[PDB]
DNA sequence: AATCTTTCCCACAGT
DNA sequence: TTACTGTGGGAAAGA
């Protein structure tokens, strides 16, 4: 039979935490096909396979008589509901793997879906199903223009870019951070911060516009490009008057501030600066080279994590609990603590570090539970003599531990 | 009338 | 050459 965490096993799991993660990387909005048309999610959507937990559990499986494509993860994807209309990934040597042939029809009504990944072993032991973050349908791109602000891009948030021709025997290339350097990848995407700039030279709020100077911070590596105006591009020209909001899939040109027309430039797989030119027509206007157009779109990630507490289990990880927030009540005569998120199931009960809690499950999204005594931790203590921070994580009747970025702090009273 | 969003159509450059 | 395929751009339709 299925064992319970013991306080010893969570012991181990706190001083290692050889987690398995599984990230789901994907855009916010997804342009809806008409009639025969595939029109392909752009950027792909990207499931990662993260931390050290993969290659534990793979070992662990060949010990234990598998081959290297029975303890191969598999995984597929599709849009949200029936069938095996679902699209195979390939993990084999990899860390992760684009989805690059999905679509929508316009025959589905739904106006927002989420991506379904399930996943198994080489050998049929299921891992489970994961879903990604919400994603709007939407017809086309404009323009031009704010009332919308799933449409917009808000200072702060994360994009892709992407470059494109309507044909092309080379990749689309993506903006992405790789081997130190930023670079046009055919392979993967990067998710950029875009903060928009006091243009005077820190955080400043609100949407983005065009004529605005931002900056694009990597957001797994943290790289950071120089200051950047952003601005509109119509076929091949750079528009140096307009400063309406930045909306999806818009196509754009980032120059290079205090620069003699020099824009953001892809050349192959390298991200080099090209010189406009100034356009005999109209001066409001640049030309510009076709790798210094991008189209900008705004990005997500659906994140989980999970570890096997007490060995392999029979049961599926998922649904995977998600902690967003921790509020401490005070409130009854019992200190209590309320956890909000998402998967919460009655199988599930709240440690504090080595401490299992007495918790209440109240429904997917709200869980509470008995926040220990001090002496619990701090052996004699019948008060809180000095702080302590403690982990909080979720945990299943099963041994499987769901770790959250989350801690605890027990302090003195004043 | 006018303006905006959705759907439909076509042509490009690659198979 | 003709036939077929995603994609951007622009026309037509619907709101």
């Amino acid at each position: 039979p299925p064992k319970r965490l013991t306080r010893e096993a969570m012991r181990n799991y706190l001083k290692e935490r050889g987690d398995q993660t599984v990230l789901i990387l994907h855009a916010k909005v997804a342009q809806k096909s008409y009639g025969n048309e595939k029109r392909f999610f752009c950027p792909p959507p990207c499931v990662y396979l993260m931390g050290s937990g993969w290659k534990k559990k793979k070992e662990q499986m060949e010990r234990d008589g598998c081959s290297e494509q029975e303890s191969q993860p598999c995984a597929f994807i599709g849009i949200g509901n029936s069938d095996q209309e679902m699209q195979q990934l390939n993990l084999e040597g990899k860390n992760y793997c684009t989805a690059k042939t999905l679509y929508i029809s316009d025959s589905d009504k739904r106006k927002h879906f989420m991506l379904s990944v399930k996943m198994f072993y080489g050998n049929s032991d299921d891992i489970g199903v994961f879903l990604s973050k919400r994603i709007k349908v939407i017809s086309k791109p404009s323009k031009k223009k704010l009332k919308n602000a799933d449409l917009c891009i808000a200072s702060g948030t994360k994009v892709a870019l992407f470059n494109r021709l309507r044909s092309q025997t080379v990749s689309t290339r993506y903006l992405h951070v790789e081997g130190g350097n930023f670079h046009a990848s055919s392979q993967q995407w990067g998710a950029f911060y875009i903060h928009l700039l006091d243009d005077d030279e820190t955080v400043r709020d609100g949407y983005i516009h065009y004529g605005q100077t931002v900056k694009l911070v990597c957001s797994v590596t943290g790289m950071a490009l120089p200051r950047l105006i952003i601005r509109k591009v119509d076929k091949q020209t750079a528009l140096l008057d307009a400063d309406d909001p930045v909306s999806q899939l818009h196509k754009c040109a980032f120059y290079l501030k205090d620069t003699e027309r020099m824009y953001l430039c892809l050349s192959q797989e390298r991200i080099i600066q090209f010189q406009a030119t100034p356009c005999p027509k109209e001066q409001n206007k640049e030309m510009i080279n076709d790798g210094a157009s991008w189209t900008i779109i705004s990005t997500d990630k659906a994140e989980y994590t999970f570890y096997e507490g007490m060995g392999p289990v029979l049961a599926p990880v998922t649904p995977v609990p998600v902690v967003e927030s921790l509020q401490l009540n005070g409130g009854g005569d019992v200190a209590m603590l309320e956890l909000t998120g998402q998967n919460f199931t009655p199988n599930l009960r709240v440690w504090f570090g080595d401490v299992e809690a007495e918790t209440m499950y109240r429904c997917g999204e709200s869980m509470l539970c008995v926040v220990p005594d001090i002496s619990a931790f701090r052996e004699g203590w019948r008060w809180v003599r000095q702080p302590v921070q403690v982990p909080v994580t979720l945990v299943r009747n099963d041994g499987v531990i769901y770790s959250t970025s989350l801690t605890f702090t027990y302090t003195p009273e004043p």
